[PDB]
């Protein structure tokens, strides 16, 4: 055993899985610290340092790193992978990226099964010598990621689908609605320009009152200001944050890809009663 392998994710809940299917022959970082944001990240030169000494780059790909393609241009010979290959997006839709794949398709158990199995070929097409134990650590994981959503469809079955409304401040959580029936209101479609401008909080306002719906909620790499207004102005309570595009510090309450799913969820439920 001379030098672990050294995989660079480009944030940190892709870290996450794929230290998981690296167990003890690699070492993953992530480029992104933990509650930075991640869609328009600016890249430093300590940044290419890190990338550069890497064995294999893994990027989500989906239109969530504005600033991967570019930055990975100033890499020279190490081998990249896109892990959401064989994903079918949801577009997003209104805004200027309307119509494009939403990037935050690691929010639905079922996806994260294929973000595995892609994390592992790469694993194994770039670090061969350690094919075996790459291929058992991702069935273990594997396992364990398709046990987490039975518990987690029935907890929120609970909530009677008529009033399965998830009102949130990005709109990331639009492949987890679809998993388990929510319909979905939000302040801006996907983290860019404009994040609680008026009209984006005049609309929300608009349905909460319409639906009587009772809970709305910030996002862990945002400002809670635009929920926080909203819930001030409507019958809603703050719901408080949701984990989706950032992992909590390892000393922190969600310091695992496994932990986000189960604190958004049970963040998500305790909003409406259990
Ligand atoms: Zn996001």
């Amino acid at each position: 055993t001379a030098k672990k392998f050294k995989v660079v994710t480009t944030f940190t809940i892709i870290q996450d899985i794929a230290q998981n299917i690296a167990g003890d022959v690699a070492v993953v970082e992530s480029i992104t610290k933990p509650g930075a944001e991640i869609h328009d990240y600016q890249p430093t030169p300590r940044d290419i340092v890190k990338a550069q000494s890497a064995d294999l780059i893994l990027w989500n790909g989906m239109n969530l790193e504005r600033w991967f393609e570019k930055f990975f241009e100033s890499i020279k010979d190490v081998p990249s992978a896109v892990v959401t290959a064989g994903i079918t997006p949801l577009p997003i839709r209104e805004g200027p990226y309307s119509g494009i794949a939403n990037p935050h398709a690691w929010m639905s158990p079922s996806n994260a099964l294929i973000y595995i199995e892609n994390i592992r070929k790469a694993l194994v097409e770039h670090d061969p010598a350690h094919a075996e134990t790459y291929n058992r650590n991702a069935q273990a994981y594997a396992e364990k990621i398709k046990a987490l959503d039975a518990p987690l469809r029935e907890r929120l079955s609970r909530i009677p689908a008529e009033q399965r409304w998830l009102v949130t401040s990005e709109g990331a959580f639009s492949y987890l609605a679809k998993d388990y029936g929510f319909k979905e209101v939000y302040l801006w479609p996907i983290n860019a320009e404009q994040q609680g401008i008026p009209q984006q909080v005049r609309h929300v306002i608009d349905i909460i009152r319409e639906n009587k719906i009772p809970v709305v909620f910030s996002e862990s790499t945002i400002s809670d200001k635009p929920a926080k207004q909203v819930s001030k102005e409507t019958g809603a309570q703050y719901g408080g944050v949701l984990y989706v595009d950032s992992l909590s510090g390892e000393k922190g309450p969600v310091p695992t890809y496994i932990s986000l799913i189960n604190m958004t969820v049970d963040t998500i439920a305790k909003g409406f009663g259990q």
